[PDB]
């Protein structure tokens, strides 16, 4: 369980910021909205991997939205190629995550979903895949996306959303959201005196997906 950790109670992160009276306030009152909390790596990766795992977890022995979510799935290397993305390049990334979706389908356990995103091959595989969609679904929508952001849109994407280990902005948040359907919710925990507070993506939706972020890092919540 080096990449996705077990399930711990939401109390059980007091201890990673020992009297700091801010802390343990916000941490205190996140409490009392969620119960346990999923601890990723701290690679670089985490919100791709925390967003796959969570996401793909909340569709266990759902029969139809499972069949909406791989008939999207499908799809996407048409987005891969309309952005200038060779199939040849992109196959092996392409395969793993369709991989894991239809495990979800037909194995359907949390057991079995943990071990795919704990093998450093499979999981890093997947966290690639998700990262050439963002990029491809930014490129394909550049006139709508440049506002959050390199100057150039191609640029951006190159250096801050393509490779591996490069952490993310609401841009990557956005764009990874809309290009598979998935509603999320972010809570932010930051050492200023201020209230706990959070945002849904996109604004209107009934989330799927619950993260914290704290230390500009990605973990999972259970409401
Ligand atoms: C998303 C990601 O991988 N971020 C890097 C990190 C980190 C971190 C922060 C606090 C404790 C452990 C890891």
């Amino acid at each position: 369980f080096n990449l996705i950790s077990e399930k711990c109670d939401i109390l059980s992160i007091l201890r990673d910021h020992p009297e700091n009276r801010i802390y343990r306030r916000k941490i205190e009152e996140l409490s009392k909205r969620f119960t346990a909390i999923r601890k990723t790596k701290g690679d670089r990766n985490c919100f791709y991997r925390a967003l796959g795992y969570s996401y793909l977890e909340s569709l266990l022995g759902k029969s139809r939205e499972i069949f909406k979510f791989k008939e999207r799935v499908l799809q996407t290397p048409n987005d891969l190629l309309a952005a200038g993305f060779e199939e040849h390049k992109f196959r092996n990334f392409f395969n793993a995550f369709y991989s894991v979706v239809e495990l979800v389908e037909k194995d359907g356990s949390v057991s079995s979903l943990l071990k795919v995103f704990n093998d450093q091959s499979a999981s890093d595989h997947i966290v690639q895949f998700l990262r050439l969609l963002t990029s491809a679904f930014i490129r394909n929508r550049a006139d709508f996306f440049r506002h959050f952001i390199e100057m150039d849109i191609k640029d951006f994407c190159t250096h801050e959303v393509e490779p591996m280990a490069t952490e993310c902005d609401h841009i990557q948040i956005t764009a990874l959201s809309q290009a598979l359907s998935i509603a999320l919710q972010v809570e932010y925990v930051d050492e200023m005196d201020t209230a706990l507070n959070h945002h849904v993506f996109p604004e209107a939706a009934t989330p799927s997906v619950y993260l914290l972020y704290k230390t500009s890092h990605y973990n999972i919540l259970y409401a």
